[PDB]
DNA sequence: ACAACCTCCTTAGTACATGCAACCATTATCACCGCCAGAGGTAAAATAGTCAACACGCACGGTGTTAGATATTTATCCCTTGCGGTGATAGATT
């Protein structure tokens, strides 16, 4: 599961093709997800975003 | 006939390795003093010379003027700043 398996739900370049995520094994297998992405320029903890 | 063995005898052979700092004393003991050496002293003359005299003659340095350089002043010029517009990067793909 790879960059060649993405779809662009927004404005996103991808200078990370080699970032393989996971795998599948059968001729009828599947997996799907959404992903949220951000740029900003500073840091906050995942469970101290607070408001 | 000797052999080593029992006992405490004494002897004496050794005592690991790397490095830095400190300074170099104690003795008493007649060396006599007699002789004379070449050998210390110094007067007078060799191996040769001083420095004062009157000359000789020159260099150097300080006072003076000149020279020109320099550091200032002025003002010019360019290279740089910072922001901005929008650049073909980085690098993923063909």
């Amino acid at each position: 599961v790879t960059a060649a398996d993405i779809t662009h739900d927004g404005d996103v370049e991808i200078v990370k093709p080699q970032h393989v995520i996971c795998h599948l094994t059968d001729e009828n297998a599947s997996i799907s997800m959404r992903i949220k992405v951000q740029r900003g320029r500073g840091y906050v903890p995942a469970s101290t975003r607070i408001h």
